[PDB]
């Protein structure tokens, strides 16, 4: 009974999380194996911040001026590289807590759990999605960077974001592991402006099941569509288009609560164009769109990490 | 910049977790140095549970009944006694990451983090709050029972919860680390249903400042209010009446915006009155009530643990 927006157990990325000082900035980095990974803007004062170029910056760099801590003790640096923008520390020690892992980039519309840190310090953890305009809508502060989402499979962690920048609206940009930008966002201060915040349909119709499956079924009407009058609606309300690929990866759900994909969306559309008329759903005024299909059926079924 | 519903890191809690098998149950218990606490309940048949005499049943039971399992290897049970509606058996072998801990009962209002667990196996986390009626709406399957809610300062973890009981309702009960159930709800399959689940006021007030903090602001008005003026509207829409030791802990928020709780307050009034009209508060179409004062400025300040 019940659905919360739920984040992965966080004890085998705590394990990972450092302190990165470089000069006068300090940051968080994760250490995997005998690397820590930490954003490249490490090096720049905040006045470099407005047009750095970090090749040059880095010239006045040497191993010995990127300072380590994983809590207490100190990490000895014995390399140093750039790729994209992160940079990988070289260290002598591989940490003895790197978990099972993979770096994975994900896609638009999935969602990962995010690890906010400080000082190399875990300080909470949160469920975020990739927003179809690569933003994600987090919770960071000055110090956060370095930060890391990831998701769970049995017991390899899938390292997906690092924390970079936050725009002057308000939410969040930055890259997968290897160092490259979710979308066109930049590490510099300088203008760049989301696009539209589109909704993740595939999203709202998995939560839609996953209120059924809770009791929550006011919403629930007599009628069915079709995917291309469906999307006239999804348009005009700034939804993604509903695809065939979308309707069989709902596929699962429709089967366990013997709703079809097509009559969710008859649902669904009345809720766009009819409003919610005050009331709620699984204790929701609006139509959530940061649970995916798998996150539904996980919480619906129990499924656990090591 | 944002603010998300945040749990703390749960590490430490993952590493005291363990399966605890009773004849035919399973579920989970909490292993903290060389005791492990599991709900008695694990000693019942789904029948026994209709009418559940547990000194009787316990007679039945010795040591080697109970097979205690953390991940893969087993623990040897030296003694077993019920406090109030919890079981501690004692092993012989002191848990190595038992971390720095208390046991806490948490008073209605407050929050904390729950790490779902199932056979033994962390799930997912999530924050919950302590409801008026004394139940918690969580996210918690057949197995679940055993996860624990938390807090956590500096390095030390305060136990506050333990998870016993699905109400008919799809709501949640459980006991503090004492045994003791918060609120009227008993270990029994039996007619208990909850009282009204008022809304705590002071936490969404709370949940403004965090908003004006972040830049929501559009909710502000040139009205003002008294205690005994909001308290009658509080009354109306199923609030708890304000206080003047919750004005007090709000003082920090009122300090740091420069809005007096007051003033304050009469913008929550509007809202109460008017509704949203269909605007949105920190992505929200609701009046959140599930974070406390010490969390705002906790999620707005950044403070770490260990
Ligand atoms: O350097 C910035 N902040 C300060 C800082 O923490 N450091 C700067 C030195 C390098 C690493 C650490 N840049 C920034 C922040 C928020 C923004 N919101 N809209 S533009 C924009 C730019
Ligand atoms: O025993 C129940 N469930 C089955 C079970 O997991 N076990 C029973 C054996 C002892 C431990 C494990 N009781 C229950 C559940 C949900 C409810 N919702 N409303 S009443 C109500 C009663
Ligand atoms: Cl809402």
């Amino acid at each position: 009974s019940g659905f919360r927006k739920m984040a992965f157990p966080s004890g085998k990325v705590e394990g990972c999380m450092v302190q990165v000082t470089c000069g006068t900035t300090t940051l968080n980095g994760l250490w995997l194996d005998d690397v820590v990974y930490c954003p490249r803007h490490v090096i720049c004062t905040s006045e470099d911040m407005l047009n750095p170029n970090y090749e040059d910056l880095l010239i006045r760099k040497s191993n010995h001026n990127f300072l380590v801590q994983a809590g207490n003790v100190q990490l000895r640096v014995i390399g140093h590289s750039m790729q994209n923008c992160v940079l990988k520390l070289k260290v002598d020690t591989a940490n003895p807590k790197t978990p099972k892992y993979k770096f994975v980039r994900i896609q638009p519309g999935q969602t990962f759990s995010v690890l906010a840190c400080y000082n190399g310090s875990p300080s909470g953890v949160y469920q975020c999605a990739m927003r179809p305009n690569f933003t994600i809508k987090g919770s960071f502060l000055n110090g956060s960077c370095g930060s890391v989402g990831f998701n769970i499979d049995y017991d390899c962690v899938s390292f997906c974001y690092m924390h970079h920048m936050e725009l002057p609206t308000g939410v969040h940009a930055g890259t997968d592991l290897e160092g490259n930008f979710y979308g066109p966002f930049v590490d510099r201060q300088t203008a760049q402006a989301a696009g539209t915040d589109t909704t993740i349909t595939v999203n709202v119709l998995a939560w839609l099941y996953a209120a059924v499956i809770n009791g929550d079924r006011w919403f629930l009407n007599r009628f069915t569509t079709t995917l291309n009058d469906f999307n006239l609606v999804a348009m005009k309300y700034n939804y993604e288009p509903l695809t065939q690929d979308h309707v069989d990866i709902l596929g699962p759900l429709s089967a366990q609560t013997g709703i079809a994909v097509l009559d969710m969306c008859a649902s669904l559309k009345e809720l766009l164009q009819n409003g919610m008329n005050g009331r709620t759903i699984l204790g929701s005024a609006l139509l959530e769109d940061e649970f995916t299909p798998f996150d539904v059926v996980r919480q619906c079924s129990g499924v656990t990490f090591q």
